[PDB]
């Protein structure tokens, strides 16, 4: 759920989820359309493709549990959903890390009409 993706993503980055990436982009929260603007938009792409492959699984209400083994996201076994869920999170989350270097605060709060176009999952 939202709750372990926002914590997982608190751990890894040091940014709150809400709001470094509930807005960033085209793609980064609500938001399913254009071309993505950078690596981290590029991350929230795969990541609304990865719940796209669930369609019937809850990923923002069905809660999974996740350790850390040292540094690494350890999913633990649940549901077949919660499973998937996990590592389509634990997969943004680390996508996230890499590009950190790259975030810019330009693509915070984008605006819709700037999205345009379509990429295929
Ligand atoms: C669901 C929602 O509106 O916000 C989010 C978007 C991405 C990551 C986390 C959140 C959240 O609310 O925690
Ligand atoms: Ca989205």
């Amino acid at each position: 759920s939202l709750l372990e993706f926002g914590k997982m993503i608190l751990e890894e980055t040091g940014k709150l989820a809400i709001p470094s990436y509930s807005s960033y982009g085209c793609y980064c929260g609500w938001g399913g359309s254009g071309t993505p603007k950078d690596a981290t938009d590029r991350c929230c792409f795969v990541h609304d493709c990865c719940y796209g492959n669930l369609p019937d699984c809850n990923p923002k209400s069905d809660r999974y549990k996740y350790k850390r083994v040292n540094g690494a996201i350890v999913c633990e076994k649940g549901t077949s959903c919660e499973n998937r869920i996990c590592e389509c999170d634990k997969a943004a989350a680390i996508c996230f890390r890499q590009n950190l270097n790259t975030y810019s605060k330009k693509y915070m709060l984008y605006p819709d009409f700037l999205c345009k176009g379509e990429l295929k999952c």
